[PDB]
């Protein structure tokens, strides 16, 4: 199987004046793959996919692909989507466009069946050539895909890989790699990083490492190289702002995060989303002054 | 300039007994005729509004113009009847919500529907900021829509009140919490909101706290049983309500034994009210077993035809 | 069926200098007699039952006893137990002491299954002649009698003759009613008493009525004559200081405003009960003054 | 701080006659012992505390106590309760008859406040000389032991040393080691024993160890030794029989386990626990064929 795991990055997407600063983007991304991060993946729920607008979703890709050119970094590209249509076309895209991989998650709101998710990603993994990565976040989406589910889509499409896990779930996480070890588990969660990282996990997609890129890369890479008391070592220090980075719904946090670095221009969402209380901004401003956050 | 005190300036409302209609689909296409078919026999069976591309009618798998061209089958089909047409128009982006709510209003919709934005988790801040764009994007009544097991977020109270008071054209929400305590907090403290049931089962519960109308799964396949408990109910006629709501227990419950709309679509076809069983992945037929608990519970309940 | 059904509370128990105030006790139910409650639940949840000791239980369930002789008003003993053999013992000695029937919460802590939870409940409702009243709260005990338990308990053992639930579940009493219309669903959550009573719930267990027994009075009898207006508004009313009641774990709040109201001399609970927050003790407070609270 | 880790056991409590088997009750500890257990728990949760009798409690932890007279392995006696008066009388006892330590689950049902818990526990720790762990099982108690609180617990009071944990949140495990490093995290939950040793979890308070001592020990002390790629092969091979120990609650399944594989005489629980269903029986039955289970 195709892979695409290691240290990877959930972009966040920079606005200016309502338009996607395409420039900073490919700034912002350049700043990763020199700092250690494995892949970068576009147009996550990280990166606002849900009010981009398909020709935005489809320029971020394009850019994180370009940027990406001449280093050994991968696109791992965010494709999911609530409706399987949709959710095909934005896997033939990302294909055609050069990416290595797509991200998937689990469709929302509609709430299918574990059958239902089955055909989804079937679906999906036959329309391209590429790595596929489920995405579970239950408390976003409002469903889950059971490990009996992401365990036939790995067992029985060639291209679905693994899962990247978002669910406070290390029970789960031991029931995916004790009965299928085959499968690339993916973090999530950027607290639990460590814990599944040492359970067999081979990589994550990170929050953070939109932030402090150079110590979620050198977490996993400890954890993949086995040095299990280093990776836990970054682990404990970033726990406070693994933590804190979730104060109000992601992306609020990092973005703000990002603004206070001077690593974006504004901070600037697109509603739903907004800044967050100016409670929250301080927590979030105090916490960082604990951490070293590389420049550009 | 903007002010916090609409709660008793005159809110048009969409209210009584309402269907979230389901969207037939035939060979990968919506049914069209089938579509207008169906929402004459709920016009035909007590309904007062029809609810088009909401969740129970699939919107997620709907492309942009069959959500528009559904909403004007409705508002078509109603033309010239008591039925009001309350449009579908949520959305997790503002923009596309915002979109939606215009549409609806400029094709003819008497009200819309607009879900809380699922899956990005808004703040109760950015929610605030949301329904007041939708609100102040259109002329028509608003009726938010809180369902969290579906989105992951929830429309506080508090916030639910505040876009009340500040926004003229919010004038309630359509609750599917399983939170009774909520649907007290409500109307104890903002009375003058119309509190809707999106949760069939306990339609008479939340009817008989002071909640005035229902946006109902169950009526699709039993139209007059759900209008009539709702005509009861708001006429206080609790005791012919509850009545109704409790022999319709079985089939709320069982409409929901897998994701709506896979049971309500599955029920419509056993009883030859939509050609083919057909759903747009994610969604699916139900399993067997399922299958056959929808079919045996529907043979206690009087199904009307066209 | 004997049952026991209409506005009933669970009384507190007050202390003194770390012994059980009996004098207060009696003092405490009379009140409840005289502003038109119809039964009292000594020794459960809001009366402190898991620190007291087995002569207090009694003691406490003989001072209800005696108190309500000659009054139109039951004593609904409380005499759960997460051990059927405690359970058991506690029944006898309240049907052999003059209770006019028991309140038996679900085993908490042990997680019985429900098939333990039948044989639990058979074996205590085959121990006493008085009637039993099932309680459900999973939220303390971790555990839930189903809805198709509780109906084949009612319909197998004579003397149980419904259930106080305080569960959130208005879908489950809609489910209770429909499905065994001739049980006695008791509200044991004051803020929904409207709600459960107008859909043929036949009492209430209150924990306001404790500060408010007229109030929870009117609300309960108004309710059971079907003026759902009057008890509506009544609910509505009560709100605020139904919620404000549970700002910290029941009983602390209730005691807090009983002291507030010099109902009690002490605001003395046993640990691991305490006294509550300095910023909850001001917020009940407040709360209270918006209610007409009776003297003795 | 004086501690106690290691892989450790909470120990059914086998019933003969509708009395404690004192003779399989020694015999099974003997087994413990013979297979590098480092610590026993009398009367926990497996041992159904909840319905034994006060001098059952006691007699089970002096035949412990005599057991492991001699060996290497503690005797980490159960003496939690929801009453502090009792949690202190069962502490006391505990060290006053040889206990090595004690476990002291949240107080369950009563829903402490965390001041409330603080004073719990104070009052526990300062009534002995002896080390006192915490025991956090929300899914049992419906309360919560905040990271806080533990975290404060463990810095005030001498004895208290560390805390069971059984809350499937690997976020707060990561939070607990993270903010306090010096604590002994204690797994309660079987499944996830090796994501919480890998994470510096010093040992584990396990239901399996029941049936398969060598296994759970092995795994501890791979753990230990930093050999993770070892401990994490049996805890993967593990599973299957660490999630079918609780298709009902524990100590059901275990019973039935330890009967199944004839290491005690009956099948015999005290109400309101119960034998499974014959489904559930069959399950654990098939589950128990693929493992190694040591004899006498
Ligand atoms: N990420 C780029 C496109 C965003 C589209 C959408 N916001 C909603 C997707 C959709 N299926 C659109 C249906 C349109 C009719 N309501 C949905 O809203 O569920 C999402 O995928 O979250
Ligand atoms: N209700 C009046 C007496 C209170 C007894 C007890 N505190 C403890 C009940 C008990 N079964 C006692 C077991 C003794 C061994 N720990 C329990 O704690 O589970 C309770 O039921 O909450």
């Amino acid at each position: 199987k195709n892979i695409i795991i290691g240290a990877m990055t959930a972009l966040i997407t920079p606005f200016k004046n309502g338009k996607v600063d395409e420039q900073s983007y490919a700034r912002l991304i350049k700043r990763q793959i020199e700092n250690g991060i494995d892949a970068v993946v576009p147009v996550g729920t990280t990166g606002e996919s849900a009010t981009l607008t398909a020709e935005e979703h489809r320029t971020c890709i394009e850019i994180a692909v370009e940027t990406c050119k001449g280093t050994k970094v991968k696109v791992l590209a965010g494709a999911g989507s609530n409706a399987t249509h949709e959710a095909v076309g934005l896997a033939k895209f990302a294909k055609e466009h050069g990416a290595d991989g797509i991200l998937s998650v689990a469709p929302y709101y509609n709430k299918p069946t574990q059958q239902g998710l089955y055909e989804h990603y079937k679906a999906i993994a036959q329309s391209v050539d590429i790595p596929v990565l489920l995405y579970n976040v239950p408390g976003r989406t409002g469903c889950e895909i059971s490990t009996d589910t992401i365990i036939k889509l790995f067992r029985d499409c060639e291209n679905i890989y693994g899962v990247k896990e978002a669910s406070g779930n290390i029970d789960k996480c031991v029931d995916l790699l004790a009965h299928e070890p085959r499968m690339m588990l993916i973090s999530g969660e950027d607290a639990i990083n460590y814990p599944i990282l040492s359970n067999g996990g081979k990589g994550v997609i990170s929050v953070t490492s939109n932030l402090l890129p150079d110590m979620i890369s050198a977490l996993t890479h400890f954890a993949l190289d086995e040095n299990y008391k280093e990776a836990k070592k970054i682990n404990d220090e970033l726990y406070n702002i693994n933590k804190i980075l979730f104060c109000e719904s992601n992306p609020i946090p990092i973005k703000t995060a990002m603004y206070l670095a001077g690593l974006i221009e504004s901070l600037e969402f697109r509603l739903p989303l907004c800044s967050p209380s100016k409670e929250n901004f301080a927590k979030i401003e105090e916490v960082m002054k604990k951490y070293k956050i590389k420049g550009f």
